[PDB]
């Protein structure tokens, strides 16, 4: 009665088997995603409260930004393969939404090089089949949950957070409420 289906979370009509424990979907073109990540720091706070042995997976989506949107999903695949997510998240969000200097795949590449990834290192990964399967994996997960909007977060392949049922006057309280709900749903 404190946490209710339809309130702070909804239950999937068709639960996804084999889905990562905590799955977050976002797009660098998504305004609210920018807030979530850069201002609210939702992911960090959720991570800081998850039980031991529970891992967080973050995927990018194709349905926003058209051409550049698909480029970013591939670039995110590159970030995951190389293990440089924590180096490129901020400059990618800022590049797309703050300075609006990211206008083509080349501009995305510049961000990685500026972050310290070698040109030849990036170019090889970008064309690699390991990156291709990483892109397919991201697309498949979005298909499995019939994703139609971001940001979104799913727990154990059964529940989807519903931030609408929470107070936004104090950001810190909203974040903690969100984090606590994920912890609850993960051990449920």
């Amino acid at each position: 009665a404190q946490y209710e289906d339809g309130k702070q979370y909804t239950t999937l009509e068709k639960p996804v088997a084999g889905a990562p424990q905590v799955l977050e979907f976002f797009s660098f073109f998504c305004p609210y995603c920018y807030q979530f990540e850069e201002v609210l720091h939702i992911s960090d706070n959720v991570k800081k409260k998850l039980p031991e042995g529970v891992k967080m997976t973050k995927y990018h989506v194709n349905f926003m930004g058209g051409d550049l949107g698909k480029d970013l999903t591939q670039a995110w695949a590159v970030a995951m393969a190389l293990g440089v997510e924590d180096k490129v998240t901020v400059p990618l969000f800022e590049g797309v939404q703050k300075t609006q200097t990211i206008r083509s795949a080349s501009d995305i590449r510049d961000v990685f090089i500026n972050a310290g990834i070698k040109g030849e290192e990036y170019d090889a990964a970008w064309n690699s089949f390991v990156v291709k399967s990483l892109v397919a994996q991201q697309e498949k997960a979005a298909a499995d949950v019939q994703l139609r909007g971001v940001p979104a977060m799913f727990v154990n392949g059964k529940y989807q957070l519903n931030p609408q049922g929470m107070d936004t006057s104090n950001m810190d309280v909203f974040v903690q409420q969100y984090a606590d709900t994920v912890k609850y749903l993960s051990e449920k």
